[PDB]
């Protein structure tokens, strides 16, 4: 067996890192994430990614490289990171409760999704 790959990104902005409240589902809502979703079929991860982050926040950004380690977030599924950075627009809450730039000082005491604070090591590094 082989597992669905889910994508996030780091976006990193004046030397802030985006960060996104999910609404959704009931489990996770009101934690916060790095925004990303699942790859779709024929998708590379970089196609996803840029998808995702065109729908979820209306920016259009450029994908990097791997941030962090891959989670297992479950038996069925690996959740991977990759820095992205802002080519064009201000990101907007289309699906999110709310959005947030977080300083290095703010990555380990935010309410994070349980999978995502695997990363807090690898954000602050980035961000420092
Ligand atoms: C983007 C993301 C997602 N995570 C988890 C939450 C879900 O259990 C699964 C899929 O993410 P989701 O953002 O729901 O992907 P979508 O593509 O929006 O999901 P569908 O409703 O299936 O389209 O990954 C997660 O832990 N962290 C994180 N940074």
């Amino acid at each position: 067996m082989t597992k669905q790959i889910v994508v996030a990104g780091a976006l990193i902005s004046r030397g802030t890192l985006l960060v996104a409240q999910r609404d959704r589902p009931a489990e996770l809502a009101g934690l916060w994430e790095l925004p990303g979703g699942k790859v779709t079929p024929g998708e590379s991860d970089a196609d996803a990614l840029a998808r995702e982050l065109r729908e979820e926040l209306g920016v259009d950004v450029a994908v990097g490289e791997r941030l962090g380690a891959d989670v297992a977030l479950n038996d069925a599924m690996t959740l991977r990171a990759y820095r992205v950075t802002l080519r064009s627009g201000s990101p907007h809450p289309h699906d999110h409760r709310a959005l947030r730039w977080v300083g290095a000082d703010e990555i380990d005491g935010l309410a994070w999704v349980p999978a995502d604070r695997a990363w807090v090591p690898d954000l602050v590094a980035a961000l420092s």
